[PDB]
C-alpha cells in the first residue's frame, strides 16, 4: 500500500504542471478519519490543491463529478480505493470517460481501472514503489515517468 501523500508526490511528477486535483470518495469506505485529513496534509506538502467530492450511490457520481469540474477546474481525477461503489463497472466507466473528455488523466487504485482507460496505478513491494501504466492512454495524455522508476514501470497488457 502506497500512502496518499506518496501517491500525490508521484502524481506531481507524472502529470507535469498539475495544480488542482479532484478525488471522488465513497462515503461508505473505511478509514475516512485517517484518509481525508491526510489528503489535505498531502495538498499542502505537494503544492497540489485536492478537492474531494463524496458519493454514496452510483446516482451521485455524475452530479459530483460535474461539480468537481464546474466549481473547481481540477486537472486530474484520483481514486484512492475501490471497496464499494468505486469497484463497480458503472462508476469506473462514467468517471474514466468523463475525465478523459475533459483532458484529465485518471490515477487509480488498481489495474481494473487501467484496463478501462485510467492512466497510472502503483504498488509497493520489497524494493519500494513500482508503477503500472496504460501505455496507449498515458502516451496520448503526455504522462512523464520519474527517472528513478525507469526500470520500475510496467505497461499493462490490454
Amino acid at each position: 500500500e502506497v500512502t496518499p501523500i506518496q501517491q500525490l508526490f508521484l502524481i506531481k511528477e507524472l502529470k507535469p504542471g498539475i495544480a488542482r486535483i479532484g478525488v471522488i470518495w465513497d462515503k461508505n469506505a473505511a478509514n475516512r478519519d485517517e484518509v481525508l485529513p491526510q489528503l489535505q496534509r498531502a495538498s499542502a506538502a505537494t503544492g497540489i490543491k485536492v478537492v474531494v467530492a463524496e458519493v454514496a450511490s452510483l446516482q451521485e457520481v455524475a452530479p459530483q463529478f460535474r461539480t468537481l469540474l464546474r466549481d473547481h477546474q481540477v486537472e486530474a481525477l484520483w481514486v484512492l480505493e475501490e471497496s464499494g461503489l468505486l469497484g463497480q463497472a458503472a462508476a469506473r466507466s462514467f468517471l474514466i470517460k468523463n475525465a478523459t473528455q475533459a483532458g484529465m488523466p485518471v490515477f487509480a487504485p488498481s489495474e481494473t481501472w487501467l484496463k478501462e482507460g485510467a492512466c497510472v496505478t502503483w504498488r509497493k513491494d520489497a524494493e519500494g514503489i513500482r508503477l503500472v501504466v496504460n501505455k496507449a492512454v498515458a502516451e496520448a495524455m503526455g504522462i512523464t515517468i520519474p527517472a528513478k522508476y525507469q526500470d520500475r514501470t510496467a505497461f499493462l497488457a490490454m
